[PDB]
């Protein structure tokens, strides 16, 4: 039990709404992280569709995150991903 | 370098019922878990003047360790946990 949402342990962060979780049920949810550890995101694509010479390219994506000031900033529905 | 089947953390494909929406392109997720991750759906079930309550419901999502690169989709995101 933490004194406020901007100061939780581990930190609570909203992920930039440019990245959300899609669930087929497809509905899109904001992601709240509980950051028990860092994580990273890479976009990947198979560039050659070829059994004998298969190639993938990856690009790291910087994930902007927001600290919340009050529980008014928590949406009505969202997912929580708890790391570590 | 090792085959898909030799890497730690293992590459896990997440149930494609759960994908990452990026801006609305949606992407299958590959997880590499140095540490455990959990996923909960949250719903505010109460908002009075006094207090808020959120119901959290675990999603135990199906994952598969990949053994061949052929199991990899044409496009996907990789989420690596430290």
């Amino acid at each position: 039990m933490d004194p406020k949402i901007s100061e939780m342990h581990p930190a609570l962060r909203l992920v930039d709404p440019q990245i959300q979780l899609a669930v087929t049920r497809p509905k899109v949810y904001p992601i709240i992280l509980r950051l028990g550890s860092p994580l990273s995101l890479n976009m990947a694509r198979k560039t050659l569709n070829s059994l004998e010479d298969k190639a993938f390219q990856l690009t790291p994506i910087a994930v902007q995150m927001t600290k919340l000031a009050t529980t008014e900033e928590l949406p009505d529905e969202f997912v929580v991903v708890t790391v570590k």
